[PDB]
């Protein structure tokens, strides 16, 4: 709007948007899957459905919020360094989304053994690179 | 002077960011215990091994540690209305979390699953977001 940081809060602290909704979809999936183990009988097994559909929407919302950080970068400068931040986004997005198919489908054993914490971890690392090399940097250089 | 203040706000928004994010990590390792505690209605044993409950214990304590840094930074006066709010909203969202650590610690599956933790959580989000919005609206150095 005004220069950087006006366009950077709405941009990387709007990037903080995607990371909470992707983690949210993680909590919502393992509330869904625990109830799927209840299914052999009913007493509250019932919420499962609702949490899976509404797991799918937080990973949606993440996507769209990501779509502004994309449709907001005409930027680079930090360029291919934080291009990794943009690629591993896609990597976790993809994990979580398979975790929906799997669950959605009935495949619990890959649900449980698909190593989600790692695609996650990478993106922690990746946005966690960006803010460093935004913060100490466009100050030292502009 | 000038600078002083613009730099408390980033340490304070970072201590608050780390509390939130880390209290969220707690949610997910706790779920992962719960989830691996329901196994075939009642499986015989394990499911898997749930260290993950100890993991949730790690992450609660280290959420609560960046919030105890946050509570020892010099209070800007303007702000105090958002912080009172935040601390309410944080203390309760921490009790909520030790309570779920406990219901799991002692195998009370039906009471874990029963607690509205998403509600106390949501309460905190709208609080951190309102401190962050008030901050802009008060000290946004535009230009
Ligand atoms: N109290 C838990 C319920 C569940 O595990 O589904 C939550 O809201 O976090």
């Amino acid at each position: 709007g005004f220069v950087i940081s006006n366009e950077l809060r709405q941009q990387q602290s709007e990037l903080t948007s995607t990371w909470d909704l992707m983690l949210q979809t993680r909590i919502n999936l393992s509330r869904s899957a625990a109830r799927m183990m209840m299914d052999a009988s009913n007493q509250q097994s019932s919420a499962k459905t609702d949490l899976l559909q509404n797991a799918k929407t937080t990973l949606a919302q993440a996507a769209a919020h990501y779509a502004n950080f994309k449709n907001m970068t005409p930027l680079p400068a930090m360029a291919e360094a934080s291009a990794n931040v943009d690629e591993k986004y896609q990597r976790y997005q993809a994990a979580l989304a398979e975790l929906i198919q799997f669950l959605d489908n009935g495949n619990m054993d890959a649900y449980f053994a698909q190593p989600t914490q790692g695609m996650q971890n990478a993106l922690g690392e990746a946005l966690g690179n960006y803010a460093r090399v935004s913060e100490n940097l466009y100050r030292q250089t502009f």
